[PDB]
This record gives C-alpha cells, structure tokens and sequence, in this order.
C-alpha cells in the first residue's frame, strides 16, 4: 500500500497509476468574474490589464472583456461622444448587444477554456447592469467580485485622458484639444444614471472594492476567497506615482568563466569592472532616492559594494536551486544525467532540478519582491540570470512558456519605465566584456 | 577592492571589517504606534494580542501596553462600572495617568529597548486623547496607525463578556450574572462621550483601518508603508468562526530509522501503521469538511494518502534544508562538520546550514502558509519536525529562542482549538512506535 512514484519533469509524488483494462479520466475551485465600476477614465482599463498581469505571472489564468473593443469591432469608425447619448437607441441597442457578447465569451472562458478569472471591464455604473452581470454570474456558477474606481478630481481625469485616451483608435483622425473635449463630452453621458457601489443599504452582500481618490482610501466588502483578498492587498500595494525600476545581473563572476551553474563564487576582474561602471551609471541617474536590493549570494552583494549606497539582501533573490547540479557545467550535466538534461530542454518552465527549483518555484518565491517592488519607488536589483527572467515576465507581460527563454545578459542594466498599460523598457550596456550564458530552445 | 567574509553563523557576506585603530560603531526604520480605537468589548485586545503575535513570530519586535492592566496595578481592588463613570473626577485622573504612564513605557520601548511596534490597547474614544496619543507620536517622530473595532450586535458584545471578561481578574469576586450586568453599565459610561474614526472630513489625514462588523467590512486609509500593509492584509485574512487546525509529521521514514536529516525518503512499516492510525484518529474526528496540506515530500503524502481526502502539497511545507549536511547523521555531521555542528548548537534559531536554510529562513518561508490557515477553518497539516516547530511557535505565541526545541514527537497528533486569546493544546499519540528525533540545548 502507498505506493508513489515521481513524476520525471516536476519531481512531484504522485500514486502509481496503474489504471484499470478501461482507464476513466474524470475530466476536467469556481471561477470569478470580476466585475469594473465607475465612469469613463478612472484607471479601471488600467487596473483591468496590471491585475490580469499579476494573476497570470502568479499561475491564475485571467483574460479581460472589455466592452469598448467589442463595439470597436461592431462599429466601424467612431465619429463622437453622440454615440454615448443616452437617447441615442440605436447605439444603446448596439452596445448592450456587445456587452452581451462579451459575457458569452466570459461563459466560454471560464467554462470550457480553462480560464479561472474573466475581468469584465466595463462601466457597469447602473445597478440594473449589474443585476444582469450578477444573474449571469448565479446560472452559471461563477463568482462575482466588484471593483469599482471612484475619483472626482478633475487634474487625475484629464491626465488621463491625455496618458491614454486622446491616444486610443477612436481618437486616431482627431487632434488632442478635440479629443479630449469630445472625451468630458462622452463622460457627462453616463454621470446622470451612474449609481455607485453602496455596501451600505444597497450593495451589502455583494463582494467588492471601493478605490477612492487613485487608491488613497478603499472600501472592502465581504471578501469570499483566497484570490479576492489576494486582489485587495495587490490594489492596496500598487501606485501611480512616477518612478524607475533598474535590474541586472551581478557582474560577471568565476563560475561564469567556468561556465558552471549555481554555486556562489566571487566577481572576475571584469564583473568587478562592471560593478564600477555601475556605479558611475547610477550617480548620472542623478535619483533623489533609491533602493538597492540583492540576494545573499556573494556576486550581487560584491556588485552592489561598489555603488557606496545601503542595500538590502533578499534570500528571495537567489539564483534558481539546481540541486544536484549545482557547481556543473551544461556538458557536465549532459554527460551525468542525460535524461535530466533532455527533460529540462522539452519544458523549461516546469522542470524542476532534482532537489533543487523550477522556475515555477522562482514566481513563487519572487511573489513578495514583486509587491515589495509595487509599493517602492526608484529600485535597483541585482540579481541572477533566471530571478531577473522571472521579475521581467511580471513587468513585460510574457508567458510562463517565454519566461525562461528571455535575453537577460551580463554587464546590461534594465531600465523599467511605467507607462500607459505597462512598461518602457531600455536597455544599457556598460561597455565591459563578459562571457554570453544564455541558451536559446532546441 | 570589494572584500567580504562570510559570517559563521548566519552565512551572510559582509565587507571585511578591518576596523581602524579606535574601531567606532554607529549605535544602534521609523517606529509605529498602533492606536487601539473603539468602546470596550469590541476584541480591541483579541486584535493587539494576536497582532503581536503574528508581527513577533515575522520578526518585528512587538509589545502591547494595556492600560486596563497599568490601572489594576495603580488600583488594588476592582468594585464596579462606578470606577468608569465621567462623573468620577478621581478615576478620571487615576485613568489619565495609567494612559500617560503607559505612553512614558511606549517611548522607553521604542526609542531605547529596540521595539519596532507599540500596540497602544486601550478604548481612546475622543478626539482629544487621540489628538494626545499624535501630539506623543509627532514629538517622538512614531508613526501612528488607528485600529478602529466597530460593532454594534449585542450577540456579539454578550459573547465577548461570557467568553473573556467575566473571567477577567477585575470580577474574581462576581458571578456571570453580577460581571456581565456590570459591564453593560461599564460599556455606557464610554458611549456618550465616544467619537468613532471619520476618514471622511476629521480623520481624513489619519492612516487608519476601522474594521466594521466583526471583520466583514473595511475602511481603509491612508497605508503609509509596507507593516501597515502587511496588518491589513492580515486583518483582513483572520476571523472569529469555530474551527481546529490539527498539525502532525509524517509517518516515521526511512531515514528517521538511520538517524539521518533532510532527503526524501519513504514511510517504514511504523509510518504506514501511523498513517492508518491517522486515518482513524481524522475519522473519530467527525470533521463537516477538512483541508489536507502536505509538504512535497515523499513521506507526508504517503501518510495524507492513507487518509483517502483530498490533499494540497506546499512545497513551503519541506522540511528545512540541511545543504551539505543533507541525508548524513548527526554523528558524521559533528565528525566532519565539527566548527559548524558547534556553531548551530549556539545559536541554533539563526544558523544557517552551508547551502541551506535557519529556523529564521523557515519563518519567511511559512508565512504564506500561517496566512491561509488563517483564512481557513479545519485544517489538517502533515508536515516535518522543523516546519512543525515554526508553526507551533506562531500558533503558542514562544519565541526565537524557544522555537528550535519545541517538543514535536512522530506519530503524535497537536490538537490546537482557537479559545479566547489564544490556542489551547491537545496532544493525541496514536499508539504507534517510532524513533525519538528530538535533541535538547547542551
Ligand atoms: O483612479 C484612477 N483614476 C484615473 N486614472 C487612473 C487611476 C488609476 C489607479 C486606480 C486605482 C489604483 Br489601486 C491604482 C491606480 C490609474 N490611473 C491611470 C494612470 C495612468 C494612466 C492611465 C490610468
Ligand atoms: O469585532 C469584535 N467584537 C467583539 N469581540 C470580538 C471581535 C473580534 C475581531 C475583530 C476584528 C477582526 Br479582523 C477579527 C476579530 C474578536 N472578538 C472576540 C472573539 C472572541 C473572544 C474575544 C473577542
Ligand atoms: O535556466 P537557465 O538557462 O539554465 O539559466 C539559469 C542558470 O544560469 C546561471 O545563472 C548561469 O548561467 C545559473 O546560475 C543558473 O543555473
Ligand atoms: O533542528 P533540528 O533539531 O536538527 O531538527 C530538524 C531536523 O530533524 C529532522 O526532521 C529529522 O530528525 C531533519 O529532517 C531535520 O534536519
């Protein structure tokens, strides 16, 4: 009795299987359907898009419907704000159809794709919307979580406006004075039937988020789950206010020359030139404030030395755990264990080192510097090769299959710039030599 | 250039301090002053008590200062709801002065006892003491969070009485009858005077949670950093509903027989008589539902798959990693080991295994875990000594110190059912032999 085996890629123990003459599989928790509240630009696109970002990198399939791109696809060309009127039937005929549209691909998502969040980003600033979105939600078993974005000062709306809207493919033939009048047009069409979330009287026994003033104060009603209070402590964390995230490696170090995996070997006469070059780049930053974070290990700690700024250690940022293979070179590995190297090769993302980590094991490990980082300003991480592929996945949006495939190389700073629906990204080279580890898919 | 040393200890690389000829230390962030806020019976000291239980078990030094607690000791013998009246110009005094000395003791703990966390538990209903405890916090540069209880079921106020006030030293002397009436009419001396928290026009610069209702609604406002999140978070994922959490180990392995550590050996013949045994034991239980967590080794879910019930493996589960010291004795570790076999028996919370991990990395590792078996409610944790040890030292409040050498036998199940201000402990041997793998200080 209890007999297990382990399975040859994760290195998870499972029962032996040994199925009957006619194996039966017993195909496939209840999804959710957050629901987005509130008038035109109130950053509910842009929650909408960094929360699905969040919940993909963190291994929780989510998708967002949004409305608008549906009547985009419904409608030709946008001409005005009179396509917003309240008493235009045509279009509110049109854009009831597309919101009905959009939740028939919610069923779909979450029901037979195997998708585990839908993000339904709409206005849904009528209670009678929401009843619909809620009947929806009970036939089909799905949970409902609002989040609604409350902001009346006129500075953050306009700004808004001119990040994002004045940009968009209905704005393309119209210059930005235009634009953005025919923008505070079309919001004074919802303002007259927009009801607000009231947890109070009214929205009592919904579960929901309040986001007042761009997340100064929030509202937290009757949160269900493990993934809705993961949401409110994210949305708690995030902010808007401008500042740059800079990643790299530590310098090149003897390992690398080597060309040996893991270990927790010093900087070459290189990696200590580029440490210097660091440091030079840092101070022509000419950053009112910044925050230096390593790993415990020695090569980013010698890299960080360098600048003559604090820094904190994070045994999070460690280099992935090759277990066994540790202090190995690649031909070593190969040579050693064939079927261990062949494995990681078909899939790279849930292969796990025996004893050692997958990069699945990274996310999950990399979850707290990834808020940490949320919650901060101006950052610098040092770290490794496969920590710095995970964290750029979060902030570029790339899937777990591209994840350990991204090009992260020596002696190269990151500059993380956060714009519109995401990041900026540039890359500097600090003009010192080192040895190339990146290894591309067979 | 760029020299560094790793401590023997902890293993963390630090600059090699050649200090000069005179070697000068720069002895020793901001910190917090959590302000309890609400009328009495309103779980203000459930909150401060558990609040510091979980920000010491993470690693902040917290202390709360009860002002009830400093008024017993000013006032030898409790009589009744007279002592509270606003009519009691003495008491009013004597009370005033309480709070003052238990602020004079907040200031001693933090500027000059290295306390990051004071837990201020007392009702501070009006805007005037409030404005006091700020005027303190501004002058001392503290940060100041209000927690704010709110409640106004009567079920709930009764429940609280019958569960830990009439037990209170102050009605030693009182029936249930007499302690309960007289702590209604204690109640209403606070209700006239009684200013809740309003984020809305006074306390809008304030950083503040009010949890409403039990914890079922929340406002908050104003999170400055990452510990006021962090309490948030926190407040958000606990609750007051019935339930038992039962922790164990693993059946007795393979390697527990040979007296080695770490590696992911398999159950003997005892651990799967334990592993029946458990089953059993969970059966008697006669649990409505129950959540089954495992590490990812081997042993854990060889026992969870005796018990035939859905099982969830944490990889932050896995016993504590040993690094070199991984699947050797004790015996060859003091033989070939002996300078870090001396090490870990001195200072055996922080040290840190070569390529391996400390009680203190364990604590980081396991704070997802203590999370959701706060959300949850009956949970059964299958896991190893070590990890056991953490969890155990979180649940009954020991400290740093004591953790490594909690009594954790195999096949020996901890009962832990949430009462009053804490935990209270069963222990249940289920009548199967095994090693003993328990070491004392020397
Ligand atoms: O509350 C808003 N109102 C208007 N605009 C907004 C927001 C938020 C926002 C909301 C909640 C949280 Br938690 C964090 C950010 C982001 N944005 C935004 C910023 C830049 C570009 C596009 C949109
Ligand atoms: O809000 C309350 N009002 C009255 N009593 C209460 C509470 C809470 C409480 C409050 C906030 C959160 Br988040 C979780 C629990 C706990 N208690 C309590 C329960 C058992 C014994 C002693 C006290
Ligand atoms: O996933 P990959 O391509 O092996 O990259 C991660 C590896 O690269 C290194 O950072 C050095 O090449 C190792 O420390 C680590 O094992
Ligand atoms: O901290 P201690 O007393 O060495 O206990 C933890 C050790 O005990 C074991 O659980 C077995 O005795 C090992 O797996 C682990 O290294």
């Amino acid at each position: 009795p209890l007999e297990l085996t382990q399975s040859r890629v994760q290195k998870i123990w499972v029962p032996v299987d040994h199925r009957p003459s006619l194996p039966r599989s017993c195909g496939p928790n209840s999804p959710t359907v957050i629901v987005m509240v509130g008038l035109p630009a109130r950053g509910k696109t842009y929650i909408s898009k960094k929360l699905t970002r969040y919940l993909n990198w963190i291994g929780v399939p989510t998708k967002v419907f949004n409305v608008g791109e549906y009547r985009r696809e419904a409608v030709k060309q946008y001409s005005s704000y009179n396509f917003f009127r309240p008493d235009n039937e045509e279009a509110m005929k049109v854009r009831k159809q597309c919101a009905l549209a959009a939740l028939r691909d919610v069923k779909s998502y979450l029901a037979k794709e195997g998708g585990q969040i839908a993000v339904f980003d709409a206005t849904n600033t009528t209670r009678e919307r929401r009843h619909m979105i809620l009947h929806f939600a009970k036939e089909n078993d799905f949970k409902a979580f609002f989040i609604e974005s409350v902001c009346d000062d006129p500075t953050v709306v306009a700004s808004n406006i001119m990040e994002v809207k004045i940009s968009s493919p209905d704005y393309k033939d119209c210059n930005s004075a235009e634009a953005m009048d025919d923008f505070m047009k079309r919001i004074s069409c919802y303002e007259a039937s927009y009801q607000p979330l009231d947890p109070d009287k009214c929205d009592r026994d919904l579960s929901l988020i309040k986001v007042i003033d761009v997340g100064r104060r929030f509202l937290v009603n009757r949160v269900q789950d493990h993934i809705q209070s993961r949401i409110v402590y994210y949305l708690m964390n995030i902010h808007v206010q401008p500042r740059t995230i800079y990643l790299c490696r530590h310098g090149e170090n003897e390992h690398n020359l080597q060309g040996r995996i893991g270990g927790d070997s010093g900087l070459s006469s290189r990696g200590k030139k580029f440490a210097s070059a660091l440091s030079k780049f840092v101070e022509e930053q000419n950053l009112k404030d910044l925050r230096v974070w390593t790993s415990q290990l020695k090569s980013t700690i010698q890299t960080a030395e360098a600048l003559r700024l604090p820094y904190e250690q994070w045994k999070a940022l460690n280099e992935i755990d090759a277990g066994v293979c540790e202090e190995l070179t690649y031909e070593e590995i190969r040579d050693t264990y064939p079927e261990e190297y062949a494995l990681r090769e078909q899939d790279k993302y849930y292969y796990r080192y025996p004893t050692g980590e997958s990069y699945q094991d990274l996310v999950q490990r990399l979850e707290p510097v990834i808020m940490e980082l949320e919650r901060q300003e101006n950052v610098l991480v040092i770290c490794h090769q496969a920590v710095l592929r995970c964290l750029l996945a979060y902030f570029l949006d790339k899937s777990a299959e591209e994840m350990p495939y991204l090009k992260c190389p020596l002696h190269t700073v990151l500059k993380l710039t956060p714009v519109a629906y995401g990041c900026r990204v540039e890359s500097i080279y600090l003009n010192v030599e080192s040895v190339c580890t990146h290894r591309e898919r067979s």
